[PDB]
């Protein structure tokens, strides 16, 4: 049997723009159970993350006043975020079209899935805990925020050249699953890792995954999988290094990559700096 997925179930009776796919955050749809689920996830992660999350992330939670005991009011958070870096979050029903996503980032709007996972499934699909808790705190960092805006603006060129998957790989291996080295050890900045109960341990503690120095061409030539822990994590030295490394013209890189065989998710390339 085919049954409606969680995105369809959660958005019953609600609407989305056919242009920018936003809706006002439906505060009335959050149950007591949702706020409790948020509180449980928030508590779990805030216990686990010290000494694992990069310090900028944990500071962002505090400076944005991300609620510990309820699903945050997006408008209230936006007061703090707009003052910091001129960004705002917008509510979306779930996954949105790539062009809309890029257009949002290009305009300093970060799309956040409004609804929350059920306590039964504390998942695959992005929810508000992943999108808000995982992605938003680093937007208070001006270099990271500029990186996301630049990434957004880059969507037009990528789409024109049939290279959106190459940009998607870059996003995945930085914004979603990135690690950052520090003198105190490796830390986490990827939004896919920070909300997780188990990958946050594995990515720093396990001998299994490869930890490879960031390399733009390598990353855009590297496949990924969505339903398993990462076999490779890419490591930056700073958000500045990441912004600068991604500032050159990607057009000739895309054309060269278009004609190449990509690395598998678990491969170590000949030129990898393995850490
Ligand atoms: N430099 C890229 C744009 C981009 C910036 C930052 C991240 C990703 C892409 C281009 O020429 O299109
Ligand atoms: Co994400």
């Amino acid at each position: 049997f085919v049954v409606p997925d969680i995105t369809t179930r959660k958005n019953v009776g609600l609407s989305h723009d056919a242009n920018d796919f936003t809706l006002p955050q439906p505060l009335d749809r959050y149950s007591a159970e949702d706020h409790a689920t948020w509180a449980t996830l928030y508590q779990r992660q805030c216990k686990l993350l010290p000494g694992r999350a990069c310090d900028e992330f944990l500071e962002g939670l505090e400076r944005l006043e991300v609620d510990a005991d309820r699903v945050p009011d997006f408008n209230k958070l936006n007061e703090k975020l707009m003052a910091a870096t001129g960004w705002k979050i917008v509510a979306v029903p779930g996954l949105i079209p790539d062009d809309v996503f890029f257009e949002h980032l290009a305009n300093r709007r970060f799309p956040v899935t409004w609804w929350l996972r059920e306590p039964h499934q504390l998942l695959q699909e992005p929810d508000v805990f992943h999108d808000l808790f995982g992605h938003v705190p680093l937007l208070i960092n001006p270099v990271f925020a500029d990186y996301l805006e630049a990434y957004g603006k880059g969507g037009v060129k990528a789409k024109a050249l049939g290279a959106l998957p190459m940009l998607a790989r870059l996003y995945w291996y930085t914004v979603e699953f990135g690690l950052i080295n520090t003198p105190a050890g490796m830390r986490i900045y990827g939004a896919g890792i920070l909300p997780s109960k188990s990958e946050s341990i594995y990515c720093l503690d396990s001998a299994s995954p490869n930890r490879v120095g960031f390399d733009l061409m390598r990353i855009m030539n590297t496949r990924y999988r969505i339903d398993t822990f990462q076999k490779t994590y890419f490591v930056i030295d700073s958000f500045k290094q990441l912004f600068d490394a991604t500032a050159p013209d990607f057009a000739p890189l895309y054309l060269q990559l278009a004609d190449a065989q990509p690395w598998g998710a678990g491969d170590i390339a000949p030129d990898d700096l393995v850490l």
